[PDB]
């Protein structure tokens, strides 16, 4: 159950951060996002994804809506 909180979303960069529980943030990418709608991620707003590995950081991939 990969629930997360939106931290803050980089509109201007296409990427934004969502807080796993020990509050490591999650780098989730624009093509990542369901971009259903509007290309946005609520900031407090808690969703689910499908995170992935990455070398250089938590691939926040496949975000789920809450």
């Amino acid at each position: 159950m990969e629930q997360g909180t939106v931290k803050w979303f980089n509109a201007e960069k296409g990427f934004g951060f969502i807080e796993r529980e020990n509050g490591d943030d999650v780098f989730v990418h624009f093509s990542a996002i369901q971009g259903d709608g509007f290309k946005s991620l609520d900031e407090g707003q808690a969703v689910t994804f499908d995170v992935e590995e990455g070398q250089r950081g938590p691939q926040a991939a496949n975000v789920q809506k809450a």
